[PDB]
Parts: structure tokens; sequence; C-alpha cells
């Protein structure tokens, strides 16, 4: 039952000192990979003979490749040990966290098999952001993250209905604004999907101002949309407040009953 | 009392299997019509010999007409059966839902009688958005939609007073901003109705930025308006929170008293 | 004690039928004056021989003068009767409502004494907006306006502290942004008062975008300001919620104890 | 134990009349310094022979230097007396308020030692804003400031987790938006740090509009970001509400138990 010991170490890093040191090393490497990508996209200066500035990941391509190789070796050995200590392979690999880890470390190997044809571009780069979600597994102890997470899980039904009604209101307001503003000169309301942008920006009280109503009817319906946006801001708060109070008191009561 | 059976099927689709299948077919056709309009407004490419791009409903005019004909036949037979199974014709037709359905399927026939003179344009197209409201009748079971709806109905008086006071504050701030900014060069505050737009955009914390105060007094009063907008955002939340908590506990208490 | 009867009619319009009809006439004339000013600022078309469009109050100057004369005669006779039925003249005239009425009907007479020299302009026009506040006395019965008003009166101390801390934070953030952005090219942060505008627009989650940080330090401090603005939006809500719940239950308990 | 008397006067200004008058003098001088800096940055007119307008602190340089000298002498003698009456020198100087006062009055002496080389510029000017924080020590009695401050201290853990999750969401959304919009023409999403600005402006419902998505995928992810911003606005409110209610009732119960 030593594999069970390894899996216990993985699930609860505070059990053994080796578990804690491995968990901290893994968190450090995840943070290093996240910062490495963010910095890699940053455009550094131009070396002599270069017309345009290059990103720190295109000038220092080999250094960032070595760093990514180190991070992916750490992550791969992590996943291999986790699968080896999994009481059930199917049960483990179907969990959301295993999927996140696999899709995080997959674009590296996808690029590896595309190394011979690296001239072509791939969208797999944007999948590296999945490593950021591993940070969340590294920080599941704040005594309030559990409360807020389970509060959102309780709110799921109400917030889903709110999202559905908000989507229907977006369709309605976008239709109204498109038909009010399709006839303006150089108008940005070229269709109802084009007005989806204006409506989602207005009902959230963003107001970029790139799409604004130029007409009078457009302005009337934009005012109605603005007020509906105030209501949109104010609507989830009572639900989350009630569920959070209930869940806080429920967790406290269970704890002190156990106390 | 078979008409009563049909009306029972219409009111509660989960009673019979035929009622459920008809209800699902109706929901599918409503969703198809909504998506059909939204896509119809989308501008597709230009066929050879066409200078300007055409909407998917102007290039594929006949296909979208056939789809609309199918949807309107479904909706018309729905309404005819609903009126035939109505215990009272006047009571049914005066309900808001019958009015919504009638005004949703009316522009189709209005266009039909205007087919001979289809060259002229009509605003009836924008009334097709009423079909979107039928989605709401198709989704009246989420266990929280009833709670939030009846909470808003309870809040009606307070939220109406808040809307009235917000309207009066809009008039006041628009007057002040117009008189502060009427004298600027190329000013957009050409009148007090023109400043209604600036005030309704500022008090909702939108800030498009198309109308901004150029003067110093205009900026002082815009700052006061911004703070009033913070208050506007924060004011309905306590009312909705209190009413929602009360209504949640009331429904729960009634249910468990019946339990 | 007939003057007491008149004052009772004024204070409670529902006592006598004559009181109710006079109160409704007064409300109608107040609304007419408000709409008259708002429409007066609206620019109508240009008559032949006029280069520029004129406001409806500059083209129809005599008609709007007659309407204003009617409204001000009604308001003056109202105030004269109110002072005649006042149990104490000093006590009545020192009330905020008497001051509002006097400053609302004063610019009319100020213009009258300036009729001979009407060529010069005066700011007294913007004081006509005070008549809008009389609407509030005309609508002091909604069963929730009293609750929210007395809730705000209870919150006065906390909301005053919040306004003070918000002002200090505005000074701090404006200083930081000015010193971060004073050196940019064609910068709008020409001083710390100039950055008061940016800070009051950012901390309220308005974001007009007319003043945005162009630098990197400016963007860092603008991000801190944005988060502080989220906190500003979220801070008065708990206070207003707690006070509103307390005041609602207090009024209900007092009423049912009297019931 | 007379030094103890002096320190008691400093800690509680309402004890003696001399303590109260010194405390009010100190508050007056702090406010004078704050207003003096804010006005000093303001650009006044140009005297003859001056091409460009000068700030009130560059034209009236000697007057503002004299005012700053007076304020700094007051603050220095304040700090000297506070250290002389401190029961423990190390304990006093390590408090946050002593640090704030020292860093507030330090740039004055830093400029003094740089008077001979005043041609070079220094960032120490922006540190004068620390004097603003002394206002907060001058206004620690409103009966609600303590409640809100200790409520925020109680919320510290939850709000820290919320800030951490918001930072991770900012990284995720910035990565997605950068990869969606890096390829646009004249795009402002030149890197992931460049999209940190767009994400922090969108998730706070600011919407300056300087950086807006030009693409379709960029607009989809901007809509997701806008909705996440609505959630960001609505998330701290339940936490602050619950903690504020608890802390209000706790302080009230302790007070009336002592009553
Ligand atoms: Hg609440
Ligand atoms: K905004
Ligand atoms: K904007
Ligand atoms: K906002
Ligand atoms: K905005």
């Amino acid at each position: 039952t030593a594999r069970q010991r390894v899996w216990r170490a993985f699930e609860n890093p505070h059990t053994s000192t080796m578990a804690l040191v491995f968990y901290y090393v893994t968190g450090f490497f995840i943070a290093v990979s996240v910062i490495a990508n963010v910095v890699e996209t940053v455009p550094c200066g131009s070396s002599p003979g270069h017309i345009k500035e290059l990103p720190c990941g295109e000038r220092y391509a080999v250094a960032f490749f070595c760093l990514d190789t180190a991070c992916v070796m750490i992550f791969t050995v992590e996943y291999l040990l986790r699968l080896a200590a999994a009481p059930s392979r199917y049960r483990f690999v179907r969990s959301v966290m295993s999927i996140i880890d696999v899709v995080a470390i997959l674009p590296y190997y996808i690029g590896l098999v595309m190394t011979d044809n690296e001239d072509v571009s791939g969208a797999f780069v944007t999948l590296r952001v999945f490593r950021v979600f591993r940070i969340f597994k590294f920080s599941r102890h704040s005594q309030g993250l559990r409360i807020l997470g389970y509060t959102l899980k309780s709110c799921a039904s109400e917030l889903g209905f709110l999202l559905f009604s908000l989507t229907m209101a977006i369709i309605i307001f976008a239709t109204v604004m498109f038909y009010a503003e399709k006839g303006s000169s150089a108008s940005k309301f070229t269709s109802i999907p084009a007005a989806f942008w204006y409506t989602i920006v207005t009902m959230t009280t963003l107001g970029y101002g790139d799409m604004v109503p130029k007409t009078i009817a457009g302005k009337i319906f934009g005012s109605i949309c603005s007020l509906s946006g105030v209501l949109v801001i104010a609507l989830p708060v009572p639900v989350i407040c009630s569920n959070f109070s209930r869940i806080y008191h429920q967790n406290q009561r269970a704890d002190k009953r156990r106390a």
C-alpha cells in the first residue's frame, strides 16, 4: 500500500516533508512557466540587423525553449507519478484537473512533433494559459475560497437563469438598436451580431464608446439599456449575499457541532 | 370536456407525452425564428454583379421567406388551438402572452398584404423581436426565476420611486450641465434633451465619453453626477436584497409547511 | 381658527376636496414649468432670414414668457397663501421648502427688474431648476420613499465618512497620476486639479476615456485606481443594506404595535 | 511622569485644552500643506518675458518654499515631542504612523541637502502625498470609521483571496485577448502586459475605450471579460455586508453589555 502512501502525499502535501517540498517545487515551476509566457510575449529591443523589434521569446528563443522544456519535464513527471499512484486510472484521468494538466502540457509535445514543420503557425500556444489554472489547485487554502466556491455552486441555478434572461435581453436590445441605427452614416451597427457588442458593453456598464447611438431613437433605447445594465449589476448581489450568508453559517454550525 | 384536456396539455406540457412533444416543437421553432432573424441581418458576401454586400436575408431572400413561413404557420396553428381550448376567449386574448404572440405573428401578415407594394419599407420588421419574449414562456422552470420575478414584483413600488427620483435627478443634472456647457466651442450640449444623454450615461457609470464636459464648471458638475451614479448603482441593491431574502424564506416556509 | 384650516388643507391635501384640487393644480403647473424650460432649451428650425437655428424659447419668446408668467403667478399666490396661513412666519420661511420656492420664483422677478437691460445675460436662468425640487414635495407618498429617505438620514454619518475618505483617496491618486503623467507629450494631466477629473471618473467606474494614462507607471496607478473604484462601488451597499433593513423592520414594528 | 502626561495629551487630544489646541493647529497645518501642494501644481499665467505658463509653485517659488518651511518646522517639532514623550523609542518609531510622518517630512530635508544641486530633478516630490495620510489620524472619530475599518480587517483573508483570483483571471483574459488581437492592424495589444491594461479596465467596468477589441474573437472574449467584470463588482459586496453586519452587532452588543 505504498502507492497509496504516494497518493496520500499528493492529495495532502502537509502530511510528509517530502510531499511538501515536491508540492512547493511544483508550484514554483508553474509560476515560473506563467511568468515565462507573459514575459515571452513582451517585445524587447532590436539587435543590429533587425528591422523590427522582437519578443523576448523570439529573440531569446532558445533560452525560453530550455525553460519550457524544464517546466514540461517537471509537469510530465508530476502527471506520471500521479497516474501511477491513482487508485483508479479511469477515475483520475476523467477528473477536470487531470484534463487541465494534460491540455496544459500537450501543446509542448504538439510543437515537438511540429518541429520539422515549425514554419507554420498553430493556435496551441494560447492553450499554455491552462497552466494558470494549476495555480488554483496550489492555493485551495484560504478559509474563504471554499465558502465562496460552494456559495457559487449553490447559486448555480439562479445565476444560470440570470445569464439566460440576460442573453434574451441582449438579443432584444441588439435587435432594437440595430433597427434604430442601421440607417446612420458610417454606422457601426451593421447587423444584430454587431449590436451584440454594443449591448453587452452597455448592460455591463462598461461603455467603451466605440459603438454609441448616433440617432434619437438609438439614444432612447441606449438609455433603456443603460438602466437595464444598472439592474444587471444589482441583480446577482442579493442572490450571492443570501447564499453566502447561509453557507457561512452552515459551515460554522457544522464545525462547532464537530467542536 | 376534451377541450379542457387540450388546454390542460397547453398549460402544463408535462402532463401528456403529446403535450411535451408539441411544447418542445414550439420552442424549437421559436428559437429557429430568433436565430433566423439575427442571421438574416448579417451581411454575407457579394455575388458577381453586386456592388455592395447583401444581408443573408436579402441575398437568400426566398429561403428566409420559406423559413419564416414555416415558423409563422407553426405559431398560427399554436394560437388557433390555444384559442379553441380557451375556457374564455376574452379572458385569454386579454392576457399579455396572447398579445405578445399576436403582435409577434402580425408583421408577417402585414407584409403579406404589403407584398404587392413591398417596395416601400415598414417598421414592422423590428416587431419580430417579440418572438424572443416567447422564449420566456418556454423557460419558466428554474426554481429561482419565480423567486426573482416575484421579488421584483414586490419591489415594484420602491423601484418605481427610485426610477422617478432618478428621472428628476436626470432633469436637474442635465439642466445644470447644459447651462454650464452650452457656450463651449463645437459643444455637444446643444440643449437639455441633448444633455439627457450625457446624464443618463454618467449616472449609470457607463461613460461612453462621446459627450464629456470641456469646461471647469461642467467638470465639477460631472463629478457630482459621477458620485450620484455610484449612489444610483448602490441604491436598488438593499431593496432587492431585503425583498429577495423575505420572498425566499416565504416560499421555503410555505413549501415546508406543505411538507 | 380658519387660517389654521387653510394651513391644514395645505399640509394635508387629502382633507378637503378644495385642498386636493388646489394641490393637483399646483402640481400640474410645476410639471408644466419644468417641461416648458426643458423644451425651451431645444433648438427649433430657422425661419427665413435667420442664419442660425433658434431655441424654442428664443423663437417663441413671447409664448414662453406668457407661460412662465402664468406659472409664476400660480406659484406666487401659492406662497402668499402659505405665508398667510403659517402659524409662525419666521418658522415657515426658514424651512428648506420655503427657501426652495422663493429661489425658484425669484429669477422671474430678477429678470423683470432687468427687463430694461435684458441685453446683458444672467445666470439666474439655471436657478429655475429649483422648481424641479417642488415635484418632490408633490410626491411624498409611495410607502418606500419615507423608508429610503430616513435610511439615508441614518446612514448620514457613515456615508459622510465614506465621502471624506473618498476625497482623500482622490487627492492621493490625483497626485500620483499627475507626477506619473506630467511629462507625457500633449498630456492632459497638466496639474493635480486636472487629475481630479481622471480620478473621480476612474474611482466611480465611469471611464470616459478622455483622460487615460499614456505611461507605464500611469497605467499601474490607474489599475490601482480602478480596483479602488470597484471597492468604492461596493462599500456603501452594506451600510445602506443594514440601515434599510433596520429601518424597514422598525417602521413595520411601530405600525403593527399601533395595529 | 510628566512625559507620560505629554504622551497622554498627544494620544487623546480631548484631555487638556493645550492638547486640543495643539492637535487643531497640527491638523490645520497638514491641511494647509496638502492644499499648498495641490495649488502649487496648478499652472498660473505667464509674466512678461516668459514664453510658457508656470505653475504657482514655479512662479511663486519662494512663497511656497516659505509655506513648506513653516509646515515642516511644525511637523518636525511635532515628531520631536512625540519621540520625547514616547514610552519606548523603538516601539514608537516602528509604528506605521511614525514611518508615514518621517517619510512625509523627509523629502524636504532631501531637497535641502540637494539645494546646491537643485538643477537635477528628484522623485521625492511625489512623496509629499504622504502628508495626506496624516489627515486620517486627524479624523479617527465618526462612529462608523472604526466599524468599517475593522470590517475590512476581518474581510482581509476573503478579499485577499478575491484579489488573487482576480489577478489569475486577469492573466488568463490578457493572454486570450493578446493571442486574439496580436494580429490586427495598428493593434494596441502588443503583448500580454499590454493586455493587462485592457483586462483590468474591462473587469472593473471602467471601459476607457482606448484599447478595444477589433476582431470577432477579441469581441467574444471581451464580452466574457465584461460579464466577469459584473461578477467582480458583485462579489465583494456579500462578504463586506456579512462582516459589517456582524461587526456592527458585535460592537453594539459589547457596548450595551458595558451599558
Ligand atoms: Hg446585502
Ligand atoms: K464604465
Ligand atoms: K469610454
Ligand atoms: K461601471
Ligand atoms: K466607460
